């Protein structure tokens, strides 16, 4: 019944505790999605710390719940069958000749909000890579995500590489390893292989003075 969860507008949270090389910092993340869609609208604001990381970097961690599943596909949409006691979502990010991320969430709904709570570690950054050294383009690329299940887990498993654009034309490679497991004991989705296709677009609030993003997403599920 999760599913019935999304017909509307939900009003989203997301709120990231990070540390990065040691260097902490928190951000808040307001705005809403409508799944039927596949539609996000979020404003992030660095609200602890300094940004030592580009915001491209942390698209990926800051709810796929909100994805569009074609009605024929219904039946593969583990996220929202997950709901309303939610999902941990796990990853490993290796930063190509870099660093390393690793990132654990929890993703439900608190009275009618769907809440994004992240804990995110950083650690091996080189001070003058494309990371620290802020050298990655204030854009997102549509990359397709690749969902398969892990019955054996009770969840699903999805591999992925993003190229962050760098000016001189190179590309910053960012290996995603990514686990989802229920929270809940209540029964959900194990889907068949397939993926989401994701389409990012980074703007700024031409009025706020606080280091930010504005993200809107579209997202559809398919190859079925």
């Amino acid at each position: 019944k999760g599913e019935e969860l999304f017909t509307g507008v939900v009003p989203i949270l997301v709120e990231l505790d990070g540390d990065v090389n040691g260097h902490k910092f928190s951000v808040s993340g307001e705005g809403e999605g409508d799944a039927t869609y596949g539609k996000l609208t979020l404003k992030f604001i660095l609200t602890t710390g300094k940004l030592p990381v580009p915001w491209p970097t942390l698209v990926t961690t800051l709810v796929q719940c909100f994805s569009r599943y074609p009605d024929h596909m219904k039946q593969h949409d583990f996220f929202k069958s997950a709901m309303p006691e939610g999902y941990v979502q796990e990853r490993t990010i290796f930063f190509k000749d870099d660093g390393n991320y690793k990132t654990r969430a929890e993703v439900k709904f608190e009275g009618d909000t769907l809440v994004n709570r992240i804990e995110l570690k950083g650690i091996d950054f080189k001070e003058d890579g494309n990371i620290l050294g802020h050298k990655l383009e204030y854009n997102y690329n549509c990359h397709n995500v690749y969902i398969m299940a892990d019955k054996q887990k009770n969840g699903i498993k999805v591999n992925f590489k993003i190229r962050h654009n760098i000016e001189d034309g190179s590309v910053q490679l960012a290996d995603h390893y990514q686990q989802n497991t229920p929270i809940g004991d209540g029964p959900v989705l194990l889907p068949d292989n397939h993926y989401l296709s994701t389409q990012s677009a980074l703007s700024k609030d031409p009025n706020e003075k606080r280091d930010h993003m504005v993200l809107l997403e579209f997202v559809t599920a398919a190859g079925i």
